[PDB]
DNA sequence: CGGCAGTACTG
DNA sequence: CAGTAC
DNA sequence: GCCG
């Protein structure tokens, strides 16, 4: 990154807007920050800055102040509430609206939340695992988690295909959680297995809490056995084989990559989801046996998971 | 002016 | 539905 | 915040 003296300052503002709920301003910042991380050389001129896609007049003005000053004065006026709002919205299940409500009510610390806040079921689990869910795991541990789910699944039907997606599939050295996608080439067998699979993983002691238990996706909490283990976030999604390529694409990410591909698809009168690539308007589902087919139908060259890490 | 990705789950 | 998350 |  040629422009860390720039982006480090901008990321503080981005986070400030985000926790205060200014979704769209925060997005603009997020995009400019990556555009800046993706230019070869340091930004030298105002007109050099507008050259970058994602950098406008307002942003170029802030980059020049940073270069002539070494600082951005707006950082001096960030509200004192922001660190507390960040603390509260790092509870899984609490977002900006909950954080702002807790702040207005006078809460300032997780001890205040523990002792006086009304928590949803999900938020109580998030709070109990507050530190652990802020930590990333080595990818070797993600491998053990994927294999634990696969062994439990293949025990009930050896035809089940199980693939760890997210940052793991993109090749990262560390993973924030584990994303396991399950299907079956028979197009039928994947149906109704959650109650068995989760009971099996729960009967083990591996699954420690449930956050979301839907018909197709499970989000929860697991811990491998033995000493020195932390609780880890685990997501499991079960899909029909017809949807495997689009589900793999979605679940492998990155999030910014997905948003970018979906935006492109819409410019072309199409629509892309974890279920299907369609024509827009309903529309027609297009046949996508492989991830490569999704890229081809969008007129783009295939990208391996490692180069989707946007 | 107004979209900024599309969908699933909770209560 | 609004809120939250992947 | 940016951009069509
Ligand atoms: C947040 C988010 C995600 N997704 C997709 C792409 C992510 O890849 C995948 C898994 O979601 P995650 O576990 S949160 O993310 P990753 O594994 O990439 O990275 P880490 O966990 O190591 O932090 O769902 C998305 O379409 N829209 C989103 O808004
Ligand atoms: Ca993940
Ligand atoms: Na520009
Ligand atoms: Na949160
Ligand atoms: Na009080
Ligand atoms: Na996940």
């Amino acid at each position: 990154n040629h422009n860390l003296h720039i982006t480090e300052k901008l990321e503080v503002l981005a986070k400030a807007y985000s926790v205060q709920g200014d979704k769209w301003r925060a997005l603009g910042y997020a995009k400019a920050i990556n555009a800046l991380k993706s230019f070869h050389k340091p930004v030298t001129s105002y007109q050099e800055a507008c050259s970058i896609p994602g950098i406008g007049k307002r942003m170029a003005e802030k980059i020049i102040e940073i270069l002539e000053s070494g600082h951005l004065r707006k950082l001096d006026h960030i509200s004192e509430s922001v660190p507390v709002l960040e603390l509260f919205s790092n509870i899984w299940g609490a977002g900006t609206k909950t954080a702002q409500m807790w702040y207005q009510q006078g809460f300032r610390s997780l001890e205040d939340i523990r002792s006086q806040a009304s928590l949803t079921t999900q938020q109580a689990i998030g709070l109990k695992h507050y530190s652990d869910f802020l930590e990333r795991m080595p990818r070797e541990e993600a491998t053990e988690i994927e294999q634990t789910v696969q062994k439990a699944a293949q025990a009930f039907n050896s035809g089940l295909l199980c693939v760890a997606c997210g940052s793991y599939r993109r090749g990262k050295a560390t993973c924030g959680d584990v994303d396991v996608l399950i299907t079956h080439p028979d197009g039928r067998s994947h149906r109704g297995i959650f109650s068995r699979l989760l009971d099996s993983l729960r009967q083990e002691g591996f699954l420690t809490d449930d956050l979301v238990k839907g018909e197709t996706k499970y989000l929860g909490v697991c811990r491998l056995p033995g000493p020195g283990r932390r609780h880890r976030r685990l997501d499991i999604i079960v899909v029909p084989y017809s949807e495997f390529a689009c589900a793999l694409l979605y679940f492998t990410g990155s999030a910014h990559f997905n948003r970018s591909m979906r935006a492109l698809a819409k410019t072309k009168g199409m629509s892309l989801s974890e279920h299907a690539l369609s024509t827009a308007v309903p529309g027609r589902v297009l046949p996508t046996p492989t991830e490569k087919d999704v890229f081809r139908l969008l007129g783009l060259p295939y990208r391996e998971p490692a180069e989707r890490d946007w």
